C-alpha cells in the first residue's frame, strides 16, 4: 500500500489532473500494482501523488 518500491524507467510529463510526473530513475512507491494500466503511486522525495503509467516502471532493488 506503500511498502513497495518501483523505479522509473523513463520520464513521464503527466497529462491530466490525477497523473504523477516523475524522472528516469525516480523512486515511487506503489499504493496498489494489480490494477493494470495506472498505478496509484507517490513519491518520497517530493512527496506527490498521483497514478503513473505501469509500464513506465520495474521493481526497485
Ligand atoms: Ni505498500
Amino acid at each position: 500500500g506503500s511498502h513497495m518500491t518501483f523505479v522509473a524507467l523513463y520520464d513521464y510529463e503527466s497529462r491530466g489532473e490525477t497523473d504523477l510526473s516523475f524522472k528516469k530513475g525516480e523512486r515511487l512507491q506503489i499504493v496498489n500494482n494489480t490494477e493494470g494500466d495506472w498505478w496509484l503511486a507517490h513519491s518520497l522525495t517530493t512527496g506527490r501523488t498521483g497514478y503513473i503509467p505501469s509500464n513506465y516502471v520495474a521493481p526497485s532493488d
